[PDB]
């Protein structure tokens, strides 16, 4: 499975400091074997993806669940894909907590997205309280339950890379990490196939630092990482670096 | 009070379909004491700013009450003022009651937005149930009220424009009568005096944001509280221009 890191820079962006992150990733010495996206504001997508070689990936934060309509404020995969955007970040905690959406809505946005031809980063993860009552496993395949029956077909998988966010860190150790990627990894064995179990990627979402990220990247479950804040620092070279 | 024309495109938009109604807009006559503006989506707003005439307004269709942090999907005033746009539009029925966005979130998105430099189409509207209820201002107050009272001061009122949508009619086979939404409009600029200040109602402008066709603007225009209109499907066709100009 080939090394997946994305950088998340939430809703962090101008014309300034993209400008200094996009030449810190032009000219940085990154593993050729990492596959690099980040994922800049909306207002910015259009802008960053025209500056950014081919060689990383530009994603979205967020999408809705048909091509156009009467969804103000809301945009469509089709729009991503007009804007030259094959990727989009679905689910995240932040969106499932702060702004409210379902786990149904998650899966319906990830089988349009990749019906339009973008790829997703479906995001999954616990709170500290379902941590606490033993119930990690049964929240996070209730998130991938409603993923995986909501796609058209089997081969959609192909365009998913699972993002496990501990919600509940208080810090989550690499052995917690992994645990929780096995028993997903386990969930697609059993529910999809041993196939696509094998070959889809899922990444590290927790709090990955320059630190900590060549212990989590030697964890044989976690196959990369979906970066918070070091997405925005130099640091984010280094973690693209963890598998190498 | 300047006559006030806003075309909210909604989730509908491409770099290119884009274009095409920026040349509508460009080759559009209107009178030049109207304020026209449109509201693209997200990721079209620097382009759509940068290459339409600055006589019009671009405004975000939703923003959030921060200038940057943790909320994956979000963006803020600040970076709208950093691609050139001044306006948002805020609290659209589509957005509460699809998206869920609370009375509070509305007033706290408002003041955030103004304290950035952004001004705000503030929209408020209740539901046929309510409607049905004897609960109209009831309704339209509470959310006005939610606005208001997170203002950081009443200077902020310089920086709305309150939309009135019909959500009652809109989501319904019903149709709103002039009467009708010159009742509402009437009710909301006498709260406006009552809760505010008579300054501030005899200034600000309140428009109609329900159903706007190039068919009934005219009607709608003449009402003596509707200010202008917060368009919909008819921003995306020609039909647009005819209500811009639907005051002269
Ligand atoms: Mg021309
Ligand atoms: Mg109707």
């Amino acid at each position: 499975r080939k090394f997946f890191v994305g950088g998340n820079w939430k809703m962090n962006g101008s014309k300034k400091e993209n400008d200094k992150l996009i030449e810190m990733l032009t000219h940085a010495k990154i593993d050729p074997n990492t596959e690099v996206l980040v994922a800049p504001p909306a207002l910015y997508l259009p802008s960053v993806r025209e500056k950014l070689d081919k060689r990383f990936h530009v994603a979205a934060q967020n999408c809705y669940k048909v091509p156009s309509g009467a969804f103000t404020g809301e945009v469509s995969p089709a729009m991503l894909k007009d804007v030259g955007c094959d990727w989009v970040i679905l689910g995240h905690s932040e969106r499932r907590h702060i702004l409210l959406e379902t786990d149904q809505l998650v899966g319906e946005k990830t089988n349009h997205a990749i019906s339009a031809g973008v790829n997703v980063i479906a995001c999954i993860g616990e709170k500290l309280e379902e941590r606490e009552a033993g119930k990690t496993e049964e929240v996070c395949f209730r998130q991938m339950e409603a993923i995986r029956k909501n796609l058209s077909s089997a081969d959609m998988w192909n365009h998913i890379v699972i993002a496990y966010e501990p919600v509940w860190a208080k810090t989550a150790t690499e052995q917690q990490a992994q645990e929780v990627h096995l028993a997903v990894r386990r969930w697609m064995e059993e529910k999809v196939s041993p196939a696509v179990a094998k070959s889809i990627r899922i990444i590290y979402g927790g709090s990955v630092t320059a630190a900590n990220c060549r212990t989590l990247a030697k964890q044989p479950d976690v196959d990369g990482f979906l970066v918070g804040g070091a997405s925005l620092k130099p640091d984010f070279i280094e973690i693209c670096n963890a598998n190498a």
